[PDB]
């Protein structure tokens, strides 16, 4: 299948994630992608994949399923981050991306699901405000998406409900990575795709910040 790639990668060359004089760099590249879209919130990079986009909010869940990063009409959409997501603040950041089945948008998060690629591929990178962070997948899963839309949570009363939250995670996961150090201290990172191994599938990878 053919669709709308070719404008969300000429955006790739402008990406933070190619020195305090290249740091310049990576830093008109935020600027230009915030002039493009205010929407813009950081960087994604997916190890061993073709996942390497600008990731944007929206006012709601819906909107990037249906439009690119110029806010045109589009069936791939745009990667995401929850609508409800306080950056700043939220232990557990959420991410959005269409699998439409032509290899693109958040298609190969559903490599995860083979053993030998989640053993191999293990990190995250994101962008943003300037700064790289890395996060390591300790959990893939899928599962019907009224269940997850129920479970996927940005907020927390308290420690102990956020570590309950991940150990749910890490419990659920098809995969253990081993000595992980998975604790209530943690940020994580979830990305979330649809799959069709059956009908409404959702496919979940969950990692932590590292270093």
């Amino acid at each position: 299948y053919y669709t709308d790639s070719r404008d969300y990668d000429n955006l790739r060359s402008l990406s933070p994630l190619s020195s305090p004089e290249e740091h310049k760099q990576d830093a008109e590249s935020e600027k230009n992608l915030k002039n493009i879209n205010p929407d813009y919130r950081f960087w994604i990079k997916v190890e061993g994949t073709n996942i390497d986009f600008p990731v944007v909010q929206g006012k709601d869940n819906d909107f990037y399923l249906h439009h690119n990063f110029n806010k045109e009409k589009s069936f791939s959409g745009s990667i995401f981050v929850d609508s409800e997501n306080n950056l700043n603040d939220d232990s557990n950041i959420v991410v959005y991306g269409h699998n439409m089945r032509n290899d693109t948008m958040f298609a190969q998060i559903k490599h995860f699901k083979n053993e030998n690629f989640f053993n191999a591929n293990k990190y995250v990178t994101l962008y943003r405000e300037g700064k790289k962070s890395t996060f390591e997948i300790f959990s893939v899963y899928q599962e019907n998406a009224k269940d997850l839309e129920s479970e996927i949570k940005t907020k927390f009363s308290n420690k102990e409900d956020y570590e309950k939250y991940l150990k749910e995670q890490e419990s659920k996961s098809l995969f253990k990575r081993d000595g992980i150090d998975l604790n209530s201290n943690d940020r994580i990172l979830t990305l979330i795709t649809s799959g069709y191994d059956f009908v409404n599938a959702r496919i979940v990878v969950v990692a932590k910040e590292i270093d």
